[PDB]
């Protein structure tokens, strides 16, 4: 009887209003290209303060319980992974729980590390599975943030926000994960932080991107030892990075997934037993191969170029827009997956797409999702972004999906669309 | 081959002052037995902008890493518990893992669920190592928190501040803990919170008490279900409660452990096949027994009551102090603990206390670490908590513990005593 636990499907709620990406370059004096061709950005979305952490992780663990017929009296684990926290001490897990209805018999709590948070939580879930403790029972782990830099700053066009929701059980037909053979490195380092208080994040973006990749590269190299011990994967003609089907990446902006690819290669380049008769000229060249990125990268960005960094969810709306495409052609196929979260936490793990990764997704819908937002101008993403955190706009949310409406007596207030 | 998780020793770090709590009634006008008697307390931790999350957590994980010889190249996980946080993104394990200089191939993130969040992180690495991912390492779990409800406010005798670092292995020695039986009880409540930009708590206090009590019955009732299916207790002449040798509480006020052992026994006699021929009256008698709350108990007060509430590190302090004294009496016995946090999460649960818990409590030397503090006035504590966090005291750190020694360009800085 062979056991398998891992993702079984997952749904995403993005923000109702989106600029388009050349229109923020034009508004600050910069060239269309340096956010289309330099960072690959095509669509970024936008928020007002209804659309809080709790308001889009509720909207997407309620989108998934509906498409996928969950028992919500299932769920024996609520994990919100998030840097957008709302409360020092009272979870976001705790709001969903409610907004949803939801029943008593779980575990709820929120994790925090940067982009490592949602990674984290899914992690919990799955090895809660694995030890016998949640078996016969779910877990909902729901990725949900804002990413806000600020007017005027290098990192303004890598914003976005939105929630993806992962429904992880012993059924995991997108993902059936590899337990036990993740590599994991983490660093104390100030690469991005935002302290309490401020509401738009503080980062060194170039060191930030440096950290990312040799955090990559330690917990890339982790995996690959247990895999190799696994005999997943091999040296041989391929690399033993090529023998993975694909990989998905955090995403903080689309031209980054290129840049973690070639590091993961030059990884294996650097480490094959025979690299002294290489130089980091072929190394390199080798690394950058357009092939290798074509087959194992490329199509994973649709989702992200249209809404921006999501932090702890962009990994998984990565995985969204390789699975919503590619799920029939990888089932019973072995993928990779690099979580990272400044400062800092990497995570490399695998997994093997299930065979009824094409169902799960179908019922995801994800192009309904984007359809339904709306573009504004560049005007109103100022004068949105200007609002405190309590001055929601006066909008109903969609069927189904939640709002925060207002603050009142220190309590937070939502509504339901109907 | 029987194979154990559980926790295998912890480690205690306190502010270094604190008050007598009768001074603080006569400050206030109250009668300083309302605080002796009515609520249990003895003396009550307070902080100076040094003593904060961060440092309180790394004081504790390198203590409990030097009294217990751990190699720091073991631990697969370090995961702090908190509503302290200092950061939306950057998590205190981070820092920690920094200020004790630990390698790099462990997770880092933080928990939080008001004072649930430790519990929640120690299942993590419970479940983590039980799945078979963690196997040949440990983990660190840190609770780390300061309590803080402001002046002349209803909850400040209940105030106080420190952390429990605990160390999860294979090898158990304080607590082999029973994977799978946990029961759990959540929903979503406004009976304590405390939202970004407010340092002080916002309580309805008798509410508050009300849903721990709920929550605890059903966290208590689902572990009972399961305990009785795996045969460990049974409905017998004796409650299944009574069956446990000792059961720990979190412990917000001394108090309250009075209150939550009468409700876990409630729980029994309501439910007994035989209830009908019981009354309220009878049920409550039975229920508030002086021997079972000494024989089950009391023991389990000793430091809580002289630190007050430690948040996520509450119901640890408690387990800490019954071990401290009766580790050798309770090995091979089975022991329950009940966490609540606010928000809400109840989650109880059993263990196994090991052969080896009198040797590891010993090298806790915990009355050490509680004589190293030192008494302050009403007048001085109120000018400490009147500080910015950003204004630490010009004080050194004790030998191998931490203080944060200013904020610089927006990075916290630390200094290690020597
Ligand atoms: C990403 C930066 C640093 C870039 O901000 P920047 O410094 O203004 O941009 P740049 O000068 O680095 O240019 C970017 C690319 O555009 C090119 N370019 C320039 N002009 C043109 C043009 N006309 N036509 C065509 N191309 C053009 C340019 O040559 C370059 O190409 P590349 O070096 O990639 O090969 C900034 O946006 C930033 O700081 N963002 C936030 C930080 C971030 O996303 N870091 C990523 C790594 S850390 C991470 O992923 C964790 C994170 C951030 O998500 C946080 C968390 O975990 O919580
Ligand atoms: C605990 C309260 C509500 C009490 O604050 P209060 O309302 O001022 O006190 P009280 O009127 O309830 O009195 C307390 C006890 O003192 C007695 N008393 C009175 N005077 C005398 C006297 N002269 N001589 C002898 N006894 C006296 C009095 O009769 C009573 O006895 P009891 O009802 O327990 O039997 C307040 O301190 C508070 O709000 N604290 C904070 C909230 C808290 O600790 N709640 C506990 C449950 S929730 C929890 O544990 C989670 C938490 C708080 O830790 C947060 C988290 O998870 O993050």
């Amino acid at each position: 009887m062979k056991k398998r636990v891992g993702i079984e499907a997952l749904a995403v709620a993005v923000p109702s209003r989106y600029v388009d990406i050349e229109d923020l370059a034009r508004a600050r004096g910069v060239d269309p290209a340096k956010y289309t061709a330099g960072l690959g950005a095509r669509e970024m979305a936008v928020t007002d303060p209804g659309e809080d952490t709790v308001a889009l992780a509720a909207t997407a663990a309620a989108r998934l319980i509906r498409q996928q017929d969950v028992d919500p009296s299932r769920i024996g684990m609520l994990v919100v992974g998030t840097e957008t926290g709302i409360d020092h001490s009272k979870p976001v897990a705790s709001h969903v729980q409610g907004l949803l209805k939801l029943p008593r018999t779980m575990r709820t709590y929120d994790t925090q590390h940067a982009c490592y948070g949602g990674t984290a939580g899914l992690m919990a879930a799955v090895e809660w599975i694995a030890s016998g403790a949640g078996a016969g029972k779910v877990a909902v782990v729901v990725c949900s943030d804002i990413a806000r830099y600020g007017l005027n700053t290098a990192g303004e066009p890598t914003q976005g926000g939105g929630a993806v929701a992962l429904l992880v059980s012993e059924q995991p037909d997108l993902l059936a994960m590899d337990v036990g053979l993740n590599g994991v490195c983490s660093m104390d380092v100030y690469d991005f932080w935002r302290p309490v208080g401020r509401r738009e994040a503080l980062v060194d973006g170039h060191y930030s991107i440096t950290c990312y990749l040799e955090a990559l590269s330690g917990a890339y190299r982790g995996w690959r030892e247990k895999a190799l011990a696994a005999g997943l994967v091999r040296w041989s003609d391929a690399l033993p990075g090529e023998q993975l089907a694909r990989i998905a990446y955090h995403v903080p902006f689309c031209k980054m997934a290129r840049k973690a690819h070639t590091q993961l290669r030059l990884c294996d380049l650097e480490d094959a037993a025979d690299a002294a008769a290489s130089t980091p000229e072929s190394r390199e060249a080798q690394a950058k191969s357009a092939a290798s990125y074509d087959a194992q990268v490329a199509t994973s960005l649709g989702l992200n170029s249209r809404i921006g960094n999501v932090y702890t969810a962009s990994l998984y709306l990565a995985l969204a827009g390789l699975l919503q495409h590619e799920a029939g052609a990888l089932a019973g196929q072995r993928i990779g997956l690099l979580s990272y979260g400044s400062g800092c936490a990497a995570e490399f793990y695998s997994g093997t797409v299930g065979e009824k990764a094409a169902e799960r997704m179908a019922k995801a819908d994800l192009e309904a999702v984007l359809a339904r937002r709306e573009r504004v101008s560049i005007e109103e993403y100022e004068r949105l972004m200007k609002l405190p955190a309590d001055a929601p706009e006066a909008v109903a949310p969609s069927p189904g999906a939640f709002r925060l409406t207002e603050i009142r007596d220190h309590r937070r207030q939502y509504a339901e669309g109907n």
